[PDB]
Parts: C-alpha cells; sequence; structure tokens
C-alpha cells in the first residue's frame, strides 16, 4: 500500500497530539486538532472536511509580480502571466495522477474539501500560538504549499518511495521545519487542538485515500452526495420532519432538468474496515447512505419491511448493497448518474419504490413512502450534489453563521476589533461573492442564511448587506415587503448615508404603478428634508431617477411647490445670458472644486427637470426658459417634449388604407421588412448592419416649434460635421446622447411639424444625406446607446418615410381619360369631418376642468353610433386614433356612453390589424376590468369585443396562442362567476367564453386547449337545491366545448367525465324550473339547454366514440334518455327540439353494435310530424332529411322498430312541395339544393342494399 500522487488522505498526531483535521468553514478557515472526536477506528460521522489531495509545484511567479502589488499595459502582461500559470497548473496538476514521490521532494497539496492548499505564511504570526507565525489555507497559491518534506521513520530514511503512508514530517518551502502542537484549544470553539509548524517533538502519519484513480468520474463516488429518483416513478426520497417526529419518505413536488430541492443531497460511504479506506462503491463494495444536513445514516429494516433512519455511524447492519436493473460490462464499477436499485445488507429486507405514501392526514404530501419489503422484484438512478453548488451553498451557511454570530452579539454588546476584523471582511466577501450572476446564489441568500442571518443581524458593515442585496435581488421581490415594518428603520439609516438610495433606485425603475405609494406623500418630507440634511440631496436625487408611470406625478407633484419655500436655491444664479457662460468657463475644470463640483446640479436639474413630459402649463408654461443655446447632454430634447405633449398629440392611422395602397406597396418593391429586419430582431449589430450595406448601394410655419426646428436642421448639420470626422472613441453618449434624446424627437419633430408642397419633403432630401451621414463585446455595453441610435435613426425615418412619405405622385399626378378627365392635377362627407375634429379636441382632455365635460361633451354616441353600413374609409386607424386616450381609467360613470359612440360593428377586418398591438394590452385591463369590472365599462364593452372579434376571421380566434393567459380568466373569473350566475333576460355571462367560444362559425377549426389546457375549472351549481338559468343553455354548450376533438379521446369525458351513465339525471332533475327562478323563465332555459345540450353525439362525434366508456349507457340509457320528450313548437325547443331535427342528432347512426332496448323510433317519428318546420325542405329536412342520412344500414332499421318505416310518405309529401309549402315561394334558385339532394340520393341510393 503505497501512496500516490493526485492520491490523497488523512493524517493524524503521534504521541499525544493526535487528532484528526477539519476545515472550519468559510465563516472559520482555522486548522483545528481533536484528539477526542476521533480515532483511527472510528474518523469521525463526517470525515469528509479536511479530505485532502497532494499535488505537485503549482508554480506562481509570474502570478508572483502579479499578485505582490496586486499601468495598464501592465496589468495585461502581469495578468498574462496569470492565466498562463493557473491554466499552466491544469495541464500539470490533471496529468499528475499516479507518479510515486520519495521524500524531500516538493510538492504543493489541496484540499478535497474546500480544494484549498495548506498555505504557510512565515512573515505574519498565527493568532493562536504566537511563535508559529501564521498557518492559513490559501487556495491561490502562496508560497507556503509548497514544502520540502522530511523522513520521520527512520527505516523509510532517504531515498526510498513512501510505502503504507510513513508516518513522516514535511515543511514548507517557506518558514523552516516540522510541523508542532501545543495546548491550544480555544473557548468559544474548542474541542479541537492546535495545529503549528514550529520547531517541534510531534509526529504526522499519513493515512491512505483517494487514489490516482481515485475519483476516477466513471463509477459513483465513494463519498460524494448524491440525489435519488426514478426512472420508473422519480422516488426522489427525502428525510423531513412533520408533526415533530422524523418522517423519511419519497413523493411528488408541484428533477431531471433545471435544479431540485436542497435537503435532497445526501452524503455516501463506502463501507471500511479502517477510517480512511479509499473506494468506491463496487459489486460487493458495500453500501452506506448518510443524511448530510443531520449527518444520519439511514437504518432500514421493518414497518413487512420498511426503511427506518440510523442516526450514528459504523453500524453494519444499516448497511445495504445494491441491486440494479440494467446490467453492463465496459465498467464493473457501478456507473455515475445511472438508474440503480438498493435494499438493506442486513435484514432480509429488499428496498422498494412505489405510489404508496408512508405520510398520512396530508394532501398531495411529501411522502410516497416506498419501503424495503422481503419481495425481491425498481427504476432509481443515483444522482449526486455539484461541486459549484456544494461551495456555493457551503458559502451561504458560514456566511450565516457569520452574520447570527454577529448580530446576536450585537443586540448583546460590542462586536470586537479582532472579531471586528472578520465580520467586517465577512460581508464585504460577500459582495465578492454575489457574483444578476446566477440563480443558485442568489437564491441562496433567501434560502440560505445569507439574507435570513442578515435578516436576524439587521437589529462600513451597511454597505456589505446592500451590495449583496442588489446583486443577489435582481428577481426577488420580496424585500418590498420589508418597508411596511423595515422602513422604520431607514430613518435612523436615512442619516447615516444615501445607501438605502441604491435600494430604493434598483426599486423604482423594476417596480412601478402602486409600489408604497402612500410613501409618496411621505416622499415629499424626504426629498426636501433628504435634500437638506444630504446637503447633496441624495434621497431626493434617487427620486428624480425613478420618474416612473403616472403615479409618481400626481402624488410626487406635490413635493415640487414644496421645493421652492424649501429648495431656497439663492446662490449665484442670473446673468440672464452672458453670465451662464462664465459659469461654463469657471466650472470647466477637471482636476477639482471645478467639473466636479457643477456636474451634480447640472446632469440632476436637466433630467428632472424635463420631467413632466405630457402635461403642458406646469412644464410647458413654467418652462417659459427653454431659450438655452448650445445645450448638451440631450436634456433639451426631453425638455421640448413636454412643452410638447400640450397640442401635437396628432397620432397616425397608417399609410396604406385602401385598395390603391396595396397596389403602391406592390409597386414599391416592399423594403419595410428591409427596415424591419434589424430594427425588429436586430439583437446583436451585425443583424442591422446586413440592412445597412444593401442601402449604402442605393441611387440618388406650422406652428411656434418651427423657428426651434431651424436651429434644430443646423445641429443636425453640425452632427453631420462631426460626422464628417469618423471615430470610434469617447465622447459617443454625450453626442449619441444629445443625438439619442435628439433622434427619437427627430422623428417626432418631422411628424408633427412638416412643410407641403414638397417642403417637408424638401426638408426630406436633405434628411437623406443627414441620415446617410449619421453613426459585440464591449458593444453590448456600448450597444444599448447604440441601439438607441439605429431605433431614432429608424424612428425619424419611419414617422417621415412610413407616417406620411412617398404618397403624392399617384395622388398628385393623374390622367383624366374617356369620362371627360377624372385627374387631381362619402356622399356630403367633407361636412362630417368637423365632428371629427371634435374627436382631436377629445383627445387632448385634462381633468377636474369646469368648461364644458359635465353636460356638453355629453358623448355623441348616437352620432358616432349610428354611422353603420359603410367601408374603413382609410381612418381606421384613424379610428383608432381615439380609442387610445380613453385607457386611463374606463370607470368615470359615463364613459360608455361616450363610448357607445364607438359601436359601428361594421368592419372588423380594419379595425382589427389596429386593436393588434393591444390585444395582450386588452387582456390585462380585462384581467383587472373584466375579472370583476361589469364603473364597469370595460367589461361590457370587452364583451362587445369578443363578440366582434370573434366572427373576425380564423388565424385571429387562434393567434392569441394561448401563453397568452387563459385558465387565470377561468380560475380567476371561475371564482367570483361559479358564485355568481347570470340569467335572462339579456345573460350577461353568454359571450365572455361562449361568443369567443362560437368554435370558428360552424364550427370547430381546431381545439388547441382541449386537453391539458381545460386542466381544472369552476363548478356549475348543484347538489342540494336545483342548477342555474340562463347558464343552462351556453353551459351545455359549454361542456361539449371544454374538450371536445378527434384527435383526441380525452373530450367525451372532458366535457362529461362526471356523468358516464347519470348525466341524464341532472336534465331529467328540473330543467325549466331552473330557467325560472332567476329570470322568471323556465321552459326558455330547458329548451334553449336542450340546443346547446344537443349535438354531442353527431357533432365533434370524435369527441364521443374514440374511447370506450360504454358500460352503463349502452341499453339502460336509450330509454331513460327519453325521460321528458313532451315538448311542442319550442323555438328555445326549436334550438333544441326543433334543432334537434338538425342541431341535435347522432343516436341511430353512432350505435349499431347493441340491440338490446326496442320501440323508441315509433314516438319519435310521431314526433317529427306534430311540431312541423319550414316549407317542404325544411319538414323533410327535419324528418326526411335525416332519413336520407340515416338510411344507409337498411339491415338494422328493420331488424328494430317494427314499422318503423313512417318517413317513406314525407318523400311523396315532406320531401317535395311547390316553391315552399303550398305555393309560398321563397328559394328562387333550387338547382344547388336540389342537384345536392340528387347527389345524397346518388351517395345514398349507392349503398343501401350493402351498406358501407
Amino acid at each position: 500500500s503505497f501512496l500516490h500522487i493526485g492520491d490523497i488522505c488523512s493524517l493524524y498526531a503521534e504521541g499525544s497530539t493526535n487528532g484528526f483535521i477539519s476545515t472550519l468553514g468559510l465563516v472559520d478557515d482555522r486548522c483545528v486538532v481533536q484528539p477526542e472526536a476521533g480515532d483511527l477506528n472510528n474518523p469521525p460521522k463526517k470525515f469528509r472536511d479536511c479530505l485532502f489531495k497532494l499535488c505537485p509545484m503549482n508554480r506562481y511567479s509570474a502570478q508572483k509580480q502579479f499578485w505582490k502589488a496586486a499601468d495598464a499595459v501592465l496589468l495585461n502582461k502581469l495578468h498574462h502571466a496569470a492565466d498562463l500559470e493557473k491554466k499552466q497548473n491544469e495541464t500539470e496538476n490533471r496529468k499528475l495522477l499516479g507518479t510515486v514521490i520519495q521524500y524531500g521532494n516538493v510538492i504543493q497539496l489541496l484540499h478535497l474539501k474546500s480544494n484549498k492548499y495548506l498555505t504557510v505564511n512565515k512573515r505574519l504570526p498565527a493568532l493562536l500560538e504566537k511563535n508559529a507565525m501564521r498557518v492559513t489555507l490559501d487556495e491561490a497559491g502562496n508560497e507556503g504549499s509548497w514544502f520540502y518534506i522530511q523522513p520521520f521513520y527512520k527505516l523509510r530514511s532517504i531515498g526510498d518511495s513512501v510505502v503504507i503512508g510513513d508516518k513522516v514530517v514535511l515543511n514548507p518551502v517557506n518558514a523552516g521545519q516540522p510541523l508542532h502542537a501545543s495546548s491550544h484549544q480555544l473557548v468559544d470553539n474548542p474541542g479541537c487542538n492546535e495545529v503549528n509548524s514550529v520547531n517541534c517533538n510531534t509526529s504526522w502519519k499519513i493515512v491512505l485515500f483517494m487514489k490516482w484513480s481515485d475519483n476516477k468520474d466513471d463509477i459513483l463516488k465513494g463519498g460524494d452526495v448524491v440525489r435519488l429518483f426514478h426512472a420508473e416513478q422519480e422516488k426522489f426520497l427525502t428525510c423531513d420532519e412533520h408533526r415533530k417526529k422524523q418522517h423519511v419518505f419519497l413523493r411528488t413536488t408541484g428533477s431531471a432538468t433545471s435544479a431540485t430541492s436542497s435537503k435532497a443531497l445526501w452524503e455516501v460511504e463506502v463501507v471500511q474496515h479502517d477510517p480512511c479506506r479509499g473506494g468506491a462503491g463496487y459489486w460487493n463494495s458495500l453500501f452506506r447512505f448518510k443524511h448530510l444536513a443531520t449527518g444520519h445514516y439511514l437504518a432500514a429494516e421493518v414497518d413487512v419491511y420498511s426503511l427506518v433512519s440510523v442516526p450514528e455511524g459504523n453500524d453494519i447492519s444499516s448497511i445495504f448493497e445494491l441491486d440494479p436493473t440494467t446490467l453492463r460490462g465496459g465498467d464493473s464499477l457501478v456507473p455515475r448518474n445511472s438508474y440503480v436499485r438498493l435494499r438493506h445488507l442486513c435484514t432480509n429486507t429488499w428496498v422498494h419504490s412505489t405510489n404508496i405514501p408512508i405520510d398520512k392526514e396530508e394532501e398531495k404530501p411529501v411522502m410516497l413512502k416506498i419501503g424495503t419489503s422481503p419481495l425481491k422484484e425498481e427504476a432509481f438512478a443515483i444522482v449526486p450534489v455539484s461541486p459549484a453548488e456544494v461551495r456555493d451553498l457551503d458559502f451561504a451557511n458560514d456566511a450565516s453563521k457569520v452574520l447570527g454570530s454577529i448580530a446576536g452579539k450585537l443586540e448583546k454588546g460590542t462586536i470586537t476589533q479582532n472579531e471586528r476584523r472578520s465580520v467586517t471582511k465577512l460581508l464585504e466577501d460577500l459582495v465578492y461573492f454575489v457574483t444578476k450572476p446566477n440563480r443558485e446564489r442568489q437564491k441562496l441568500m433567501r434560502e440560505q442564511n445569507i439574507l435570513k442571518q442578515i435578516f436576524k443581524l439587521l437589529q462600513h458593515i451597511c454597505r456589505l448587506c446592500y451590495r449583496v442585496l442588489r446583486h443577489s435581488q435582481q428577481d426577488y421581490r420580496k424585500n418590498q415587503e420589508y418597508i411596511a415594518k423595515q422602513f422604520g428603520f431607514m430613518q435612523k439609516q436615512i442619516g447615516y448615508d444615501v445607501l438605502a438610495e441604491d435600494t430604493i433606485t434598483a426599486l423604482l425603475h423594476n417596480n412601478r404603478k402602486l409600489l408604497e405609494k402612500h410613501i409618496t406623500a411621505a416622499e415629499i418630507d424626504t426629498f426636501v428634508s433628504l435634500v437638506r440634511k444630504n446637503r447633496e440631496p441624495r434621497f431626493l436625487d434617487y427620486l428624480s431617477d425613478l420618474c416612473v408611470s403616472m403615479n409618481k406625478s400626481i402624488p410626487v407633484t406635490q413635493e415640487l411647490i414644496c421645493k421652492a419655500v424649501l429648495n431656497p436655491t439663492n446662490a449665484d444664479i442670473l446673468i440672464e445670458t452672458k453670465l451662464v457662460l462664465s459659469r461654463f468657463e469657471f466650472e470647466g475644470v477637471s482636476t477639482g472644486e471645478n467639473a466636479l463640483e457643477a456636474g451634480e446640479d447640472e446632469e440632476e436639474v436637466w433630467l428632472f427637470w424635463r420631467d413632466s413630459n405630457k402635461e403642458i402649463r406646469s412644464k410647458s408654461v413654467r418652462e417659459l426658459a427653454q431659450d438655452a443655446k448650445e445645450g448638451q447632454k440631450e436634456d433639451r430634447d426631453i425638455l421640448s417634449y413636454y412643452r410638447y405633449q400640450l397640442n401635437l398629440f396628432a397620432r397616425m392611422c397608417l399609410d396604406r388604407q385602401y385598395l390603391a395602397i396595396n397596389e403602391i406597396s406592390g409597386q414599391l418593391d416592399v423594403d419595410l421588412i428591409l427596415r424591419c429586419m434589424s430594427d425588429e430582431n436586430l439583437p446583436y449589430d451585425l443583424r442591422a448592419s446586413f440592412c445597412r450595406l444593401m442601402l449604402h448601394m442605393h441611387v440618388d410655419s406650422k406652428d411656434e416649434i418651427k423657428e426651434r426646428f431651424a436651429q434644430t436642421m443646423e445641429f443636425v448639420e453640425e452632427y453631420l460635421r462631426d460626422v464628417v470626422c469618423q471615430r470610434f472613441p469617447f465622447s459617443d453618449k454625450e453626442k449619441n446622447k444629445l443625438t439619442f434624446e435628439v433622434v427619437n424627437l427627430a422623428r417626432n419633430l418631422i411628424y408633427f411639424g412638416f412643410y407641403n408642397f414638397s417642403d417637408l419633403l424638401r426638408l426630406t432630401k436633405i434628411l437623406l444625406a443627414i441620415l446617410d451621414c449619421v453613426h459585440p463585446e464591449k458593444e453590448d455595453i456600448m450597444v444599448m446607446d447604440t441601439k438607441l441610435k439605429i431605433i431614432e435613426i429608424l424612428q425619424f425615418i419611419l414617422n417621415v418615410r412610413l407616417d406620411y412619405r412617398i404618397s403624392c405622385l399617384l395622388c398628385i399626378f393623374k390622367r383624366e381619360f374617356d369620362e371627360s378627365n377624372s385627374q387631381s392635377s362619402g356622399a356630403l362627407d367633407f361636412e362630417h369631418i368637423e365632428e371629427q375634429a371634435e374627436g382631436i379636441f377629445g383627445g387632448s382632455e385634462e381633468n377636474t376642468p369646469l368648461d364644458l365635460d359635465d353636460h356638453g361633451g355629453r358623448t355623441f354616441l348616437r352620432v358616432l353610433l349610428h354611422l353603420t353600413m359603410h367601408d374603413y374609409p382609410p381612418l381606421v386607424s384613424g379610428a383608432l386614433q381615439l380609442l387610445f386616450r380613453h385607457f386611463s381609467q374606463r370607470q368615470e360613470v359615463l364613459q360608455a356612453f361616450k363610448q357607445v359612440q364607438l359601436l359601428v360593428t361594421s368592419q372588423d377586418v380594419d379595425n382589427y390589424k389596429q386593436i393588434k398591438q393591444d390585444l395582450d394590452q386588452l387582456r390585462s385591463i380585462v384581467e383587472k376590468s373584466e375579472l370583476w369590472v361589469y364603473v364597469k365599462e370595460i367589461l361590457i364593452r370587452l364583451s362587445k369585443l369578443c363578440v366582434q372579434e370573434s366572427a373576425s376571421v380564423r388565424k385571429s380566434r387562434k393567434q392569441q396562442q394561448r401563453l397568452l393567459r387563459n385558465m387565470g380568466a377561468h380560475a380567476v373569473v371561475l371564482e367570483l362567476l361559479q358564485i355568481p350566475y347570470e340569467k335572462a333576460e339579456d345573460t350577461k355571462m353568454q359571450e365572455i367564453m361562449r361568443l369567443a367560444h362560437e368554435f370558428l362559425q360552424n364550427f370547430c377549426a381546431g381545439n388547441q386547449q382541449n386537453q391539458a389546457l381545460l386542466h381544472k375549472h369552476i363548478n356549475l351549481f348543484l347538489n342540494p337545491g336545483i342548477l342555474e338559468a340562463v347558464t343552462m343553455q351556453h353551459i351545455f354548450m359549454n361542456n361539449f366545448q371544454l374538450c371536445s376533438e378527434i384527435n383526441e379521446r380525452v373530450v367525451q369525458h372532458f366535457v362529461h367525465c362526471i356523468e358516464t351513465h347519470g348525466r341524464n339525471v341532472q336534465y331529467i332533475k328540473f330543467l325549466q324550473t331552473i330557467v325560472k327562478a332567476e329570470g322568471k323563465f323556465i321552459k326558455k332555459c330547458q329548451d334553449m339547454v336542450m340546443a346547446e345540450l344537443v349535438n354531442s353525439g353527431e357533432d365533434v362525434l370524435v369527441f364521443y366514440n374514440d374511447r370506450a366508456s360504454f358500460q352503463t349507457l349502452i341499453q339502460m340509457m336509450r330509454s331513460e334518455r327519453d325521460r321528458m320528450d313532451e315538448n311542442s313548437p319550442l323555438m328555445y325547443h326549436i334550438h333544441l327540439v326543433e334543432l334537434l331535427a338538425v342541431c341535435t342528432e347522432g343516436k341511430n347512426v353512432y350505435t349499431e353494435i347493441k340491440c338490446n332496448s326496442l320501440l323508441p323510433l315509433d314516438d319519435i317519428v310521431r314526433v317529427v310530424t306534430h311540431e312541423d318546420c319550414i316549407p317542404e325542405v325544411k319538414i323533410a329536412y327535419i324528418n326526411f332529411l335525416n332519413h336520407c342520412y340515416v338510411d344507409t344500414e337498411v339491415e338494422m332499421k328493420e331488424i328494430y322498430t317494427s314499422n318503423h318505416m313512417w318517413k317513406l310518405f314525407e318523400n311523396f309529401l315532406v320531401d317535395i312541395c311547390r316553391a315552399c309549402n303550398n305555393t309560398s315561394d321563397r328559394k328562387h334558385a333550387d338547382s344547388i339544393l336540389e342537384k345536392y339532394v340528387t347527389e345524397i340520393v346518388m351517395s345514398i341510393v349507392t349503398t343501401f342494399f350493402s351498406s358501407p
């Protein structure tokens, strides 16, 4: 037994000092010897701490010069040394396994459990023994891991290979010789004797382990940690504590992909005759299973037999030997992450993995049992825990012990200076360790005792808490909740720094619309008070940064008037213009107390002051000043937006909205796509670049804002002069900032003001050359700015080009031929458009203003709601413009009457395209509105919209892609909607699902969501009492539509899984009466109930017969269903009874396999001639046509329904007539109906004698 390299193993002192060695943790990185915890025979329960590995000289000399000090080039070079040596290490160390070592040789050493080499520092002196300088494990390299070694035992004198781990002394090639141990033990952390390196009468015995084989990646590591589950039934067994008594168990989780649960990891031991032998699970190797978290082995005997937990190690009767269902030869050594069975070594009790759960009184509980019965006859594959995840998780834990140990103290007293150093260190490392870097690290915080710990400790070091938080809280919106009671702290906190700022700063951009709104009123006293006390107005500053939706404004706005008295800005500000220039000169200085001091105020007053972009009078009227000359930092463009929101809001209807525009777009050779690819999916720069190259190969006073526009054009020219200078260095965000703001704005500026007779188009021929003369690793971070300038180039080019470009050659030039010319070079429609002007006035509307909003606006519903049966006059989007202003809130008590104007549901295509951008948004405004609303227009209106949109194309009803939320309107709607029901008159709950749910008009065109989609739903009223009204019709329909389909047999059950054989009762169990109670009806909602009830068998006949569930309806249901067939002349029953003939069908054709009931055909045949139908054609159709369709069989009809053949007379009376019945004369052209009815008398005639 000779040890080797990349092979490694545990050591123990000689004479008195012998202890197992064990790393303390990440909180505690200090060496501990223990003679009490262990011996040669016992190796502790978790000896895997201080699992060490022998390595060769891991050189860090080029690093060397990198580390001591650690120009710009120097850091690339010294760094290149760094990658040469850590990566050269790779190559050396991994290739190094299996090398013989003698004594005296110089070899580094890495730690298995912490992958850390032992470090001896000859400069610093340890803290426990003053004399042996510092002993510390240092992963990066160090001068001390490297060590001359010297032979303890005299038989292994110099010059043999170590065999059998000869106790011998090793010295780092740094401090001096041997190692030495001493009576030191600590007080807070006792149990652990000392390690030292000084001149010494001690000893060190080589215990074997971790070989050149070693882990060998091929076979399950003898001691690594490993989740356990099934190919067959996952059965991942966790050992969890419940009801206050330990449970071990396996079950269902609400694991092969992504990441499993944390308590699942369990440590592996390999049966071993000695403390620390080195091996793997092998056939006959034997098997050991502990609980890492608890350090508890499994011990699995009897409930027949079932697995019970061993708490204490070294028990053979708790061992198990593998079985395993796929045997394979390459490797006689078992395969890691391979399915595998296992069973008690020690009680003839074989482990069993099954659906049965041990737990009681638990639902979907965390155990499905699987306990070791004697049996002998599953599909589990051993999985282990990842080292990335185990060092990171390990860290959150140690971190934990610190923080808990460092708060508790805090509440208690003082942290102590030496302890002071280790806690402050702790928290800056955690900022380090925090690298939105990865999912397991940030999760670690919360689940592990990183945050949990912090949260114990919250009652310098604050900096560390904050940095860990923001880094590790990119995707976690839980910390917001801290603000209700933790916010108290911030006031004290607010006095110490602006750090809470950074937190508020992450939360304003990511979170908006009612996030601590009540705090907004408070936000005034904190931005004024936070400005004045801060001096630099930290708190306020971040406050302006956030901005947000409108919610900031209404509340935030208050603060500003306060600012006027509290800001008290009275030191040096006037000129009016010239002293501004002087001031830019004094501030210009780069070194200090110049550019830096002025800058804060500058960048802040620019962005913030731009602020209120949409309201003109606050910003437009207060901002009389917007007269800046040669400004910078794009403040102005945003300011301009502010002034702009007033008026301006001109909107747009799309350029092409007739038949001619299709012909134009086609003559133009497309092009919208060429722009639209870069822009739309640009992603990285290159996608857009391609469109650049192609583009390169080409050939040649309306308002007060105009005056500013001329200077704008000139400034654009000065950018173009900037462009002639071509450079990719700095300045791209001052030029590209000014220009980014400016450029979006230029789009908007060209479209908000323009010139006709080709003066706008001329500003365009020049803009063609500005757009022609404008301006990936680092270019991602840079690439946000770059995407802003390509998108603004596209926004200019899109508002001018698309909003109104290149449209006059045809409109402006025309040929006048044949009928007295007809060139230009809805009856009295022109007169109707001044009302359109009343619409443009309604778009720009501010609230709380007397003028005429009370009664005059009234809402021109009639005029707008009356206009009907016209063509999309190219302004569908013009229409659309009107709709957008009303999205603020739909609850104002009168909107509908005005909104009633909209009505006009006659042009679904044109409008629909416009409505396409806002479908998803219309679902969210439904969700908040449609969930409850009908201040409720949005629900009624959403209903109108689903009914019109439903009969508005096929692709549109199927394109919502169901990933658009559906289960949340059926469950969310279902929880308030199952309780409440709607009955006639005017049953409200008819079109929320059903009007859409009209299967694509006659009807089903795919059932997309016909199995997984109807995963669960709301209930129909039943048991005690009785069912509901004007929900029975649409409901029975709705039942057949929740799951119906020819592809999926799942439909018949998912529409009526419950019935099977008793369905009929609920309808025979009072149908009309239900209709009666809610709306006074009865037979109306029962008869309607039977239209929709009807057509389950002959329509979507596929949602029916394909899977067999005919145990109790083939014989007992055919005579029973008849119960209640006494209707007559019922229109409501006409979609049931009169539509039965047509709409409700399927009995005789659908069942021909069993013939055990009789005499039904007679009562039916009588019923068809009593109630009637339309003249001749329907009469035959209601009774004769079901006969022609049905008639195919021939023999099956004659065997039953003795004398059932009443319908033959229909062909002489019912099937023929004059033009209709007697001589009414309704259907002019009959060759289609009679021609289709005669090719059906041939297709019908073809098979009668020998069916089909």
